[PDB]
């Protein structure tokens, strides 16, 4: 009363989506690959790789050939030189997703109205050590002046904003493997609130190298399988750790009265966003995923969904033994007799764990999921063990329509035990 | 009405401060340094910093003497092996934090109620440089497997929630400079809506080496004053760019009912937050200022609150040409006449640019404004160009006390075109 004030929270839809992926470039391509049962991972070749345990990563596919990224369709030769790899991503995903919205602010007002919420999970180690490398050996005036905004993890976000003039908040996050389900959420919590009408949000992130992969080898995270076709198979029993991919995952969302009075196709709605912390270690998840509990309750609460409402969970399950359990009995115990009753999938077979771009682009599956009521498959799960016993769509996609709203989770978890949940439900 | 949704917004108020800076540890100290006018910039000793024509910079005191930083008071020696020097200062901060405060949760419902958002600007550059060594020295087996857990931005936000059992949500933002605007602005924001009701809220960073001031100094932003005394002068006619410091600052936000049921001191309440993008140049600011002018005006529109009942701003001057006239312009320009009937001061003159840290020390000072009616001076501003002729309270600190209420507004602005404003009250 004295405490407890009310305030408009607007509703929010998601109206564009734009993906640069190890699946490929475009939104219905990737999401036709996706469904078609198509994996990016592939072998490592290169000398340089030799030291490393993991032989297979998942690449964003290059050139000018359907479904690839070319980079010059974006940026020119001279930005180029101004611009991390995902920085790059990040702009070529951003243009596709505005381009899907139809939304070019052209005056001050939409403008002004516009943010953009762009993550990223690591910087690009190899800027920081060719740096290194070239102020110990030939000095200060070999460091480059763009040395810094080609390090800094809002260098996107700023980026993306500044090529197409978005005015409105502006706002980056670096929470690991938990970024891009952030930075939907937390440009969910804007628009509702009114900070802006529009925001262009997601992750990306394209640190595959040599060091990056030795670091994530020695935290003991990465399959030591060499067999791409292989490797990833999230819920498995024979799974061994994650597979490293790169990409950008951009959505636009926006406010809902504003989709409607200006006649844009509207996927999705979001309706929920839950945050939480384990509170255990560093890099291995509360073995019985009460943190995973705890953000995916948060999200139905937030949403004002029961749990029994679920169609869909788009899974986190990244192919580890004690993440994928966790995550099973954080599903099981809050659904309780309805686990049996909905589908589950991870995509994390297809596309690789795409570290600050991994929320974003399975926010962005779980969208076209609820669109269309039809689930992608999780890759690779040719066995189970007895406690792996729901649905977690094997293989094969599947329909899965019905005449109540269609509602979906998608389930984010990070290093340093950073959990996240979104709500999102077709119209 | 279909559209617009009402829910609940608490009030959100701050019950702790923690600081680790350039002034010194502990809280009252350093205010007390502070408002007396005293400086932690210093000058760069150390033939690795030759080569940079920077030769000066604000690092933390360090040691067991009175107000500084005594790692092992926080951390164990095995601890230290695991975490960059940024989390340690977070770590030191956090528990100075919640000792003001008198926030220590137990139980589980405690545990889960309170969250970590704590940000940070930039990764420790030497830990990737140090890392990339060993690798092509000796090889993928000289690589650290903390490696990972000491370079991902959300490490410090992850650690001081695993060393408190914080299972709230848990949250890291990098932002570059205003990195600590938005933590503590995000944090305010979760507790309202819901997610939480304490957030230990705030921002670290600690990347003084001579690769970083490399970098800096190539992109044109640092000051080549060599005289420590004189280099960092905000609204000075001789201002020639920033002076970089390091350090950390936490607050502990706190819902308003949640504080006056335990019987907590409440320093000042979180009225607003505001943000922008200027959409301009990557790393100088809109010369006219309307992105800042526009972060200023949605925290005033967040809060509720017109122009004329602001009585302080804790600007964001850094010290350069074009930012320091930037932001003035800004001012006069939102608060017309009531411009030179409020103070604005920036304390970057103190503490040096904190990057990270600087948004979240600066929210800890206009806190302590407003709970204490007095202001801290601007250092160094020994004149003025004829534009420059707002109340800076230049070298002097000042009393301001009213019947009124009294509010500030604390402006960060960064690398990016990245901008947010916090309003901040006293009770
Ligand atoms: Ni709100
Ligand atoms: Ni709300």
């Amino acid at each position: 009363l004295y405490f407890q004030s009310m305030r408009l929270h607007r509703r929010v839809v998601i109206t564009g989506i734009g993906l640069v992926t190890p699946l490929g470039v475009g939104t219905h391509l990737v999401w036709d690959r996706l469904i078609g049962g198509e994996s990016g991972i592939v072998s490592l070749v290169g000398e340089e790789y030799k030291s490393i345990p993991c032989s297979v990563a998942a690449y964003v596919p290059r050139g000018s050939d359907e479904g690839q990224f070319n980079e010059q369709n974006f940026v020119s030769k001279s930005d180029i030189k101004s611009m991390s790899s995902p920085t790059i991503m990040a702009i070529g995903a951003a243009e596709l997703a505005m381009k899907d919205s139809g939304w070019h602010p052209q005056s001050e007002a939409d403008q002004v109205a516009t943010g953009v919420a762009i993550g990223m999970g690591m910087i690009p180690l190899e800027v920081v050590s060719e740096t290194a490398l070239n102020f110990q050996t030939k000095g200060y005036n070999k460091v480059s002046p763009f040395f810094v905004p080609k390090i800094l993890v809002n260098m996107a976000a700023g980026q993306v904003s500044i090529r197409y003039k978005l005015k409105g908040p502006n706002h980056a996050v670096s929470t690991a493997c938990t970024t891009g389900a952030h930075a939907v959420g937390d440009s969910f919590r804007f628009i509702a609130h009114g900070d802006a009408d529009v925001m262009v949000a997601g992750g990306t992130d394209s640190c595959i190298s040599p060091l990056s992969l030795a670091g994530f080898s020695r935290a003991r995270a990465l399959s030591t399988n060499s067999d791409p076709k292989l490797a990833c198979r999230p819920f498995h029993p024979k799974r061994d750790g994650f597979v490293m991919g790169e990409g950008a995952a951009v959505l636009v969302l926006e406010e809902y009265e504003h989709a409607v009075q200006r006649r844009a196709r509207i996927y999705a709605e979001v309706l929920g966003y839950g945050l939480s912390g384990d509170a255990g270690h560093i890099t291995a998840p509360d073995p019985e995923g009460e943190g995973a509990l705890r953000c995916m309750a948060a999200a139905l609460k937030d949403a004002g969904v029961q749990p029994e409402e679920i169609s869909y969970i788009n899974a986190h399950a990244t192919s580890t033994p004690l993440g994928d359990a966790a995550e099973n009995k954080a599903i099981k115990h809050l659904f309780k007799d309805h686990a049996y009753a909905l589908a589950v999938s991870s995509t994390k077979g297809a596309t690789g764990h795409l570290l600050g771009a991994a929320g974003a682009v399975e926010a962005a599956f779980t969208t076209l999921a609820c669109y269309y009521q039809k689930l992608p498959p999780t890759l690779n799960l040719d066995c189970s063990e007895p406690e792996f016993d729901l649905n977690y769509v094997p293989l094969k996609a599947q329909e899965w329509k019905t005449e109540k709203r269609f509602i979906g989770l998608t389930n984010s978890f990070g290093f340093g035990g950073t959990n996240a949940t979104l709500c999102i439900a077709g119209l």
